[PDB]
């Protein structure tokens, strides 16, 4: 923890959403420094009227951002900070040009972008296994999500962290439900899941009978935004897309933990049309303006395509 760091980042101006590109779905970080990727951090939070809702004081949001990046290992080729912040700002693209924010209250609004920011806290690389020495040796299938369970549970520690209660203005019933919501968003980037509920919500879907009112369903789209917000790197312009794919394969063979581009078109056509695709046809079923995700998508299926056919 960089006393300076927290110093400088608290008494810095924080430019406006347009200034920083983060209303843009096909925004990108590799220009931004830490320190920028904090401040549109704390325009998010801001922009969403959560600083103003909850009473977050200042020096205390900008404690947990600070928090929550140093819990990431930048060591982890994909599965860091920066994955974590863009998951964030897909959200709150989402939630303002896709025009998803007033179909939700503010307390789910609240848990959607604190459980973007730390829905992979700790993480240690896809090919390195989570062991859960909690439980027997002989007896770590439990596959409920656990390596999600331990990402909630460092959102949790540092959301009670001295200093670090953004959630300290909150009354205890508004608390108990966020946090509910924040656990139950966190658990719903378990891809296994997503797969598992996908069903009902491109059935409700397909015939009209999707009704956001119903609280079954709305937490289930809940948990669908989430897996779409994780996922959407797989819908940036090509020469981003094409750079995320590269840090993702890095993480899953050169140990980027802690043959290549050759198999990397193959698999991400794979991955668009297994899970990606239909995902975003039916967010912009719920949502039009989320329409640029989609599209991102299917073009990037497209470069890929041509690329696997060997160009
Ligand atoms: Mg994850
Ligand atoms: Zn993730």
């Amino acid at each position: 923890e960089e006393t300076r760091e927290l110093q400088s980042l608290a008494a810095a101006v924080v430019p406006s959403a347009q200034t920083l590109k983060i209303t843009d779905f096909s925004f990108s970080d590799f220009e931004l420094s830490d320190l920028e990727t904090a401040l549109c951090t704390i325009r998010m939070f801001t922009d969403l009227n959560l600083v103003q809702n909850f009473q977050m004081k200042h020096e205390v949001l900008c404690r947990w951002i600070l928090s929550v990046k140093k819990n990431y290992r930048k060591n982890v080729a994909y599965h860091n900070w920066r994955h974590a912040f863009n998951t964030a700002q897909c959200m709150f693209a989402a939630l303002k040009a896709g025009k998803i924010q007033n179909k939700l209250t503010d307390l789910e609004i609240l848990a959607l972008l604190i459980a973007a920011l730390s829905h992979d806290l700790d993480h240690r690389g896809v090919n390195n296994s989570y062991i859960q020495r909690s439980e027997h040796p002989l007896a770590q299938l439990y596959c409920h999500s656990i390596m999600e369970h331990h990402h909630f549970d460092q959102c949790l520690m540092i959301l009670n962290s001295p200093g670090n209660q953004i959630l300290s203005g909150l009354s205890i019933e508004e608390y108990k439900t966020t946090l509910k919501i924040i656990k139950q968003a966190i658990l719903a980037t378990d891809l296994a899941l997503y797969i598992k509920r996908r069903g009902e919500f491109f059935e409700l879907i397909r015939k009209n009978q999707f009704n956001l009112e119903d609280p079954h369903q709305k937490e289930l789209f809940l948990a669908m935004l989430m897996t779409a917000c994780d996922l959407s790197a797989i819908t940036k312009p090509w020469p981003i897309q094409q750079r995320i794919a590269e840090l993702v394969a890095t993480e899953f063979f050169d140990q980027g933990d802690r043959e290549k581009k050759n198999k990397i078109p193959s698999m991400q056509v794979g991955f668009i049309d297994a899970i990606c695709l239909q995902l975003y046809e039916a967010l912009t079923h719920v949502s039009e303006d989320c329409f640029p995700l989609l599209d991102g998508c299917r073009k990037n299926r497209q470069k890929w395509q041509a690329l696997a056919e060997q160009q």
